[PDB]
C-alpha cells in the first residue's frame, strides 16, 4: 500500500519534470515525439533513483534530475529499438511509436536528443551541490549506457539474431547484464552515487534485481496480453530469439526469477529496514502483469 | 592531392592541426581499445578515423591559449570529434541525408547496415560524454561537470539536433529560406559544437568565454559558408563526400541565396571578424588566425 503510493508519486514527479524541462524548447515536431516517448512507463529506473537517494538521505529535489535522466536514456534507447531497422515495432507503452506517428527521421533525431537529455539533467546543477557527484554520475551513466553496457547489450542481441546456434544461459545471461543490467545498476546505485557512499550493496541488488527483471520481461512476452503489456508479445519466439523461458522452460524461469527475489533483498541487509521499499521493488519486478 | 601546399599556410599551424590529428586519433585508437570486438565497435572507429579534426584541433589550441595542458585537453578534442562523428553517422543514414561515402571511405550504413550504424553513432554519443567526465580530463569536478552540461547544450534539442531538425523540415518543403532563417538553422546545425569546441579551453582554464565565443560565432558561419561552396564547385575527390547535393535536395544555402561570389565575400568579411574577436589575446592567438583563414580556403 504505501509501496504503491511512492510508485505513483514517484511517475508523478518524473512526469512533472519532463513537462517542465520539455516545456522549454522549441514547439517543433521533434521536441513533441521527445514527449511522447519519455510518457507513460513503469518508471522503475526513476523510482530506484529516488528510492535509493531516499535511503541515503538524499533531498527529493535533487534527486528527481537523475530520476528524469535515466527515464531520458531508457526512452531514448526504446525509440532506437522500435525503428523498421531494428525491432520494428508499432507499439510501445499502449501508443504508436515515434516512427510510426511521425516517421524514421524524427525517431531517430528524437532518441538523440534525449539521450543528450540525459546527460544535460544529471549535470545540471539541481542534480547534487557537488560537481564530484555531477561528474561521476554522468561518467557512470555514459559507461553504463555505451558500448561497454547498454548498446554492447543491443549489439550482442544483434549477433545472436543470426547466430549458427542458439546462445547458452551464459551468453544470454552476459548479453542480458549489458542490455537491461547496466541501466538498472546505474539506477539502483545512483542514491549510494549521490551521497558519496559505499555503491557495493546496491550494485548487487541490481544484478540480481536486474535478471529478475529480465526474465520477467521475456516471461510476458510469452504469457503476457499486449492489451496489458502495451506492446506485441510473441515476438521473441517469432525471430528464433534464445531467452530465459526458452532455455529453462516457465516453471523453472519462474522458479529462477523468484530465488533472484531473495538474493536482491539479502543483499540490502546492511540497511535494515529503511530499504523495505526497494525489497517490494523486487517482489513487483517479477509480479508484475506489465 | 589537396591542394594545400599551394595555400602557404602558416608552419606552426600546419605543425600544430597535424599533431592534433595525430593525437586525436591515438587517443580515440586507445580509448576504443578497451571495448569488446564486434561489428558496432569497429563502426565507432570507422566514424572516428580521419576528418580535418577541425573541432578537436579548437579544443587544443584553445587550451594551449590558456595554458592548458595537452594531456588534458585531448580529452575533451576527443570528446569533441566523437560528438561530431556520432553526427555524422546519422546524418548519412538513409532516413536522414542518404549517403554513401564519407571522408573518402564508404558511410557505416553501407559497409555494415543500417542498425549497426544507428547504434554505432548512439554510442558515440555515449562516448562523447564519457570523455569529457572521465578524471583525466580536468583536475576540477566543476570543470568536468560544466563541459558535460555545455556539451549537452550544444549538442541536443536547443543545438545541433534542433538544427537538423529545421533542416529537414526545410528540405521537406522545399523551403525558400531568407538569410536570417538560413543563419538561423547553420547557429545550430554547424555553430553550436565549432562553439562548444573554441570555448573549450576557457572553460578548462574557467576562465571568460566571451572572446572565444565571438570568434567562434565567425568561424562556425565562414566555415558553412565554405561547406556550401564545396557542395557546388567541389571535386568529390578531396571533399570525401558527394556534391551536388544540396540544390537536389532544395536546400537554400549561403551559395543558393547571395550566389558564389558574394559568398565567397562574406566568408571573406566574417575571417576578418573571426581575427578581430582575438584582439584581446594579442599574438598567442596566432594559430587560432590562421585557422580562420584555413575554414575558407581549404579544399576539403
Ligand atoms: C529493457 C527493457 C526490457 C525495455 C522495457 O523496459 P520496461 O518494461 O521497464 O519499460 P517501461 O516501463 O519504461 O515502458
Ligand atoms: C535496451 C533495450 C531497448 C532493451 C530492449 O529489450 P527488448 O527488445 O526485450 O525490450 P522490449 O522491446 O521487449 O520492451
Ligand atoms: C558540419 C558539417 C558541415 C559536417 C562536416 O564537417 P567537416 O567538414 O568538419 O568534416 P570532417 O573534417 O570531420 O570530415
Ligand atoms: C549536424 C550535422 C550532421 C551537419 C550536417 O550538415 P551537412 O549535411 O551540410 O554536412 P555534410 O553532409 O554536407 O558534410
Ligand atoms: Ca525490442
Ligand atoms: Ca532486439
Ligand atoms: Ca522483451
Ligand atoms: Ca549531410
Ligand atoms: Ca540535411
Ligand atoms: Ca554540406
Amino acid at each position: 500500500s504505501m509501496f504503491t503510493q511512492r510508485l505513483d508519486a514517484a511517475a508523478a514527479a518524473v512526469q512533472a519534470h519532463f513537462d517542465k524541462v520539455l516545456a522549454a524548447f522549441e514547439p517543433l515536431p521533434i521536441v513533441e515525439a521527445m514527449a511522447h516517448a519519455t510518457s507513460g512507463g513503469k518508471r522503475l529506473r526513476g523510482f530506484l533513483v529516488l528510492e535509493t537517494a531516499r535511503l541515503h538521505d538524499i533531498a527529493a529535489g535533487e534527486a528527481i534530475w537523475s530520476a528524469t535522466a535515466i527515464e531520458a536514456l531508457h526512452a531514448y534507447s526504446l525509440v532506437h529499438d522500435d525503428l523498421p531497422c531494428m525491432d520494428n515495432d508499432d507499439m510501445r507503452r499502449g501508443q504508436p511509436t515515434v516512427h510510426k506517428k511521425w516517421d524514421d527521421a524524427t525517431a531517430v533525431l528524437a532518441g538523440d536528443a534525449l539521450q543528450t537529455l540525459a546527460f544535460e539533467l544529471v549535470t545540471h546543477p539541481g542534480a547534487s551541490a557537488s560537481a564530484e557527484v555531477r561528474a561521476d554520475l554522468a561518467l557512470s551513466l555514459a559507461r553504463a549506457s555505451g558500448a561497454q553496457g547498454m548498446v554492447l547489450g543491443q549489439a550482442l542481441d544483434i549477433a545472436a539474431e543470426t547466430a549458427r546456434a542458439p546462445l547458452s544461459l551464459d551468453e544470454i545471461t552476459r548479453l542480458q547484464q549489458g542490455k537491461t543490467g547496466a541501466l538498472i545498476g546505474w539506477s539502483a546505485q545512483a542514491g549510494a552515487r549521490l551521497a558519496q557512499a559505499d555503491t557495493a550493496a546496491l550494485k548487487r541488488y541490481a544484478q540480481a534485481l536486474g535478471l529478475a527483471f529480465q526474465i520477467a520481461d521475456d516471461i510476458l512476452d510469452v504469457t503476457g496480453d499486449s492489451a496489458q503489456v502495451g506492446k506485441a508479445v510473441g515476438k521473441d519466439a517469432s525471430a528464433g530469439k534464445a531467452t530465459f523461458v526458452s532455455l529453462l522452460g516457465l516453471d523453472a524461469a519462474r522458479a529462477r526469477a523468484m530465488s533472484l527475489i531473495d538474493e536482491a533483498c539479502d543483499s540490502l541487509a546492511t540497511y535494515g529496514a529503511k530499504a523495505d521499499t526497494l525489497r517490494e521493488t523486487a517482489r513487483f519486478v517479477v509480479r508484475r502483469t506489465h
